[PDB]
């Protein structure tokens, strides 16, 4: 059965969007709309192995107290973002494994949806063959360890319909034991249409023994900007996409989710824009305004 069906997705009360919406004087309809929409909660190397367990227990416990399904995004892979706008992650594979153990300890038996490492498999060719294998082994470690929470619905990140081919990504997913997870995620922090991502997802599902997937619809309401290098890096003219739901149009699509948080910068992007992750009220307002809100 679809593990995401049956409770609402958790709205994070402490998101930067919530802070901005509560501070708006006068109240701003675009910030409010965004702030009130459930979005994934991202963890990285700012949450060390020593304490991330508690952080995770707190968030899933709070979601359970709200009768809601929390979505967490794990974004701590070594050589994260290949040293680009979102450089970071843990220094070593040993650190990463310790981090995953602590995350799993904080999950316990609690309900959670886990997006495992946006871009890691799709961007891995920036690494040497040995470092790439190490990376695949770490993602597999995440799947093997996190799925010990029976109530964790785990989706390995699989890029998007214009990155690797369905065949190439399926190979990497199969390398990391996607069969043991619920499946994979698509379009994270990107802008491709839901229709496009469904066709790509159904193709990958066919190559991964009928695995299921989720699509990030946070910013895909108007499709992508014209094809160009960095068209994913704070593009203008984009719109909020479908609000999070399990009422999808794909046979193996468990949900549309907002994985990326609308308003949070993609990076400096060659234009001296805010650091990746920093909330920009203007960007959230633009995304909402472009969706007609
Ligand atoms: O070489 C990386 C490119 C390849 N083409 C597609 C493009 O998406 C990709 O860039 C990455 O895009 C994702 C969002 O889809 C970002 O999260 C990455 O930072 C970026 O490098
Ligand atoms: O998609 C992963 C990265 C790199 N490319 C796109 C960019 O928007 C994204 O940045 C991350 O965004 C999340 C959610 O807004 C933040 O929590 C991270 O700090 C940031 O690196």
């Amino acid at each position: 059965a679809n593990p995401l069906a049956g409770k609402p997705f958790y709205v994070d009360p402490a998101s930067a969007a919530m802070v901005a919406a509560r501070n708006a004087n006068p109240p701003n309809a675009e910030l409010t709309s965004v702030a009130n929409t459930p979005q994934s909660y991202w963890l990285d190397q700012a949450f060390p192995p020593a304490t991330v367990g508690g952080t995770v227990a707190r968030y899933t416990g709070a979601a359970q107290a709200a009768g809601a399904m929390p979505v967490l995004t794990l974004y701590g892979i070594p050589h994260r973002d290949c040293g680009s706008y979102a450089s970071g992650g843990f220094a070593t594979g040993t650190d990463y494994r310790g981090w995953i153990d602590a995350v799993a300890s904080g999950l316990g038996s609690s309900p959670a949806t886990i997006i495992v490492e946006p871009d890691a498999l799709a961007m891995a060719d920036c690494l040497s063959p040995d470092q790439r294998q190490e990376r695949f082994d770490l993602v597999r470690y995440a799947v093997d360890t996190l799925t010990r929470d029976p109530a964790a619905a785990v989706y390995v990140d699989a890029g998007h319909s214009r990155w690797l081919s369905a065949e190439a990504m399926a190979a990497r997913l199969n390398d990391v034991g996607v069969g043991r997870a619920r499946g994979f995620s698509l379009n994270v922090s990107n802008f491709y249409t839901t229709d496009e991502e469904i066709g790509y997802g159904e193709a990958i599902s066919g190559l991964t023994n009928g695995s299921h997937y989720v699509i990030d619809t946070s910013r895909n309401g108007a499709g992508p900007a014209p094809d160009a290098p960095l068209n994913w890096c704070n593009p203008s003219g984009r719109a909020l996409g479908a609000p999070p739901t399990t009422a999808t149009a794909g046979a193996h699509a468990d949900a549309y989710l907002w994985i990326k948080r609308p308003g949070e910068s993609d990076g400096t992007c060659g234009r001296g824009e805010p650091q990746a992750g920093r909330f920009v009220s203007q960007y959230a307002i633009d995304l909402a305004h472009n969706a007609g809100q």
